[PDB]
RNA sequence: GGGGCAAGAAGACCCUUUUGAGCUUGACUCCAGCCCGGGCCUGUGGGGCGGGGCGGCCGGCGCAGCGCACAGGGGAGGCCGC
């Protein structure tokens, strides 16, 4: 536990300062969890849920997405989709968040499903009456094949208490998805590109 | 000495009994013996080797782009000059 001392390290990361922050307070510090009993031979790979946000949408939804500064795509790349897939991975990688429209719904389910699914960037279709600008701005756990798991929780520019709440969401997650819970996790370390790690 | 299916003897053969016994073996279940390990008996000093935990450090070769991309990172600044 020790939230004050753990937050003292979160405070130290903000105090060293320096860095190249992108839409976050002191960039993002990701806790690297190590798993004491996890075997690739054993199969528990369940994958479950500012950096870069983006939306593709029509009436009402577009008004509150393009205004938010995310930027929008007019599916003019539908023309590019026939021509090339060279930047398909690149475009999806650039925007951590993709959003969509309920009016569009099946417009590209029949044609532009292609490489965008391999990239995993399936947008969230939002009713024009639905606000949309919240779910996109708000912005991770897969066992996969890697013992080391580091999920960004410093991406919020919100106070270190919210970052600790993101740490608590991360730690609640470690209790929920693991058989020994927090005991199953061998180690955790707070890091950024210029952020030295902090063993939890 | 032909016969009294003459006299000996609750057929020994054969079969039956939920009747035995001796023997056998890779029958069922076991037991002494013996081998082996650890503990106690059981004092007083050395020396090495692992494990566990920390903990630095050195590595990683199917090729376009920059060369063997171990992996999950992060990111327009750290300190590269990149």
């Amino acid at each position: 536990i020790n939230p004050e001392a753990l937050n003292k390290h979160i405070a130290e990361i903000i105090e060293r300062a320096t860095n190249e922050k992108p839409r976050k307070f002191l960039e993002t510090v990701e806790l690297q969890v190590g798993l004491k009993g996890y075997d690739p031979k054993k199969d528990p790979r369940f994958n479950l849920p500012n950096l870069k946000l983006c939306v593709i949408a029509d009436a009402r939804d577009a008004d509150r997405a393009k205004k938010l500064g995310l930027n929008y795509v007019e599916i003019e790349h539908l023309q590019q989709f026939n021509k090339d897939a060279k930047q398909i991975k690149k475009f999806a990688k650039s925007y951590d968040v993709f959003l969509a429209s309920k009016s569009l719904i099946r417009q590209i389910t029949v044609y532009a499903g292609p490489g965008f699914t391999k990239a995993g960037r399936t947008p969230l279709p939002l009713a024009p009456d639905e606000d949309l600008e919240l779910k996109v701005l708000e912005c991770k756990v897969q066992f996969k094949k890697a013992v080391g798991l580091n999920w960004p929780i410093g991406n919020v520019k919100m106070p270190a208490s919210e970052i600790a709440q993101n740490i608590m969401t991360t730690l609640n997650f470690l209790a929920t998805q693991l058989k020994k819970g927090w005991q199953n996790i061998k180690t955790v370390y707070i890091k950024s590109t210029m952020g030295p790690s902090h063993r939890i």
